DNA sequence: TCACGAACTTCACGAACTACGCAGTTCGTTCTT
DNA sequence: TGTCACGAACTATGTAGTTCGTGACAATGACAA
């Protein structure tokens, strides 16, 4: 597929994801589309990706549908970032 | 449309492709691939992306290609695997 | 090799540039039936050697030649001319 | 195939082959890559291919072996020369 | 010139090749190739040398081509193989 | 190597050498030439091989020198033969 | 409203085949012995 | 003479890279009521 476009070039934005939400532990797609800058679009269909992967699960608290990780999903991230960080040792 | 990706969810191959230069310097576009695991065609193909925006260049010694980051490539690498460690300032 | 004995899909990519200058990669490959696929390859090969450039128009893109890339295209002709006027 | 190669811009090296062939109606295996400057293995590389399809055929004459164009091999040559003025017009 | 080998020291990889095609009739140049032990290099070479001899002739379908004996070259393969027993007649 | 030319299209020259030998044991190097259709040149230079190889061993009848079929090698023939009639079974 | 389906373009990479080196080998001429 | 060395031409095959197909994919300008 895509993956490596002159935007990215090292981060996927499904990297930019899952870490945000490493941290607001829960937040909506608008959220995170303009909280990463990654155009929504991009956002949405990767969101179906990780939804129908088994990364993410939706969590409606009001009306408004909210997107958070799962097990499965949070053990990936740590195969990632590990992963993530022997890259980033090398410049030391 | 459609995602998959087993190899790159979370880094692309290009990412993986410039730090390996980085750390070991000049390399035949094989070795990319076989120390990578970044099978060749994508190796070769995003070399030539590096190539045209000025990141790497070329090296024929006698009947061997190599490759090796520039200041302009060496400048990029580190600056945006900087950008990293500042987002993964939650491990 | 059946459809290139004799020119390499890079001239049908080169010759239609200086003919049109400015072109995007989907519509050369309507001109010359040259497959896209074996279009883009070629592009990316051009711009990592400096005879193209791209060029996203806003949110488009033009594959335009270049300088050093308008040279190499004329010389590589007179040497299809020195040839072909031998019949 | 490869075809297109950093040495075969435009040409391919079967055009040489083929032309260098019009222009001594038959040459040898040897021969055809001195004139030309390809590497001898390409020669033969092409020169099977050019049996193949039926454009050229041997000349096992005398000890040395001859390669020259046939009916339609010369006609297959032109096709080709002419339709390379069919090009040329961008150089007028 | 020296003679090392140890794959063709009684057979020509021709003879592998014309056999295979008496087995299957038609076949791809890949076909042949994994199905005889025979690189497919030198697979290519031999069948555009029994073209060029007539032995054989093509038939493209739709991404690939399929290479089958003709006439004039199942009188040799035929031949041949008489020529064989003629010789293996020593036990 | 060429192995397989024109007149090599499914045997080699060690074929009608080796086998030879396995009639008369024990052929001078020049009337293995007649014997087959191989010309000297060729009988030689795979006799240099097959010695090489202890696939065949020197002997003097008076002055000449005649070639024989030794410990490995008859092993190669009895082992060789084996694949030719393995092959040709198929279209037997 | 929000994610979705259609649409454009470029990316990942596998099959197959070519450009071309290397290491044989067929045989024909010098050359040694 | 017989064998070796040379020596001109092709065969075998591996390595790198090309064509061009398929399966994604990123960021749009509409459905979807």
């Amino acid at each position: 597929g895509k993956i490596s476009t002159d935007k990215y070039i090292f981060l996927t934005p499904r990297a930019y994801i899952i870490v945000h939400l490493l941290k607001v532990g829960k937040a909506k797609a608008s959220e995170i589309s303009e909280n990463t800058q990654i155009p929504y679009q991009t956002v949405i269909q990767n969101i179906r990706w990780l939804l129908a992967e088994g990364y993410v699960v939706k969590e409606q608290k009001g009306e408004e549908i909210y997107y958070k990780l799962t097990d499965k999903g949070k053990q990936l991230a740590t195969a990632e970032l590990e992963k993530i960080r022997k890259l980033v040792e090398v410049v030391q």
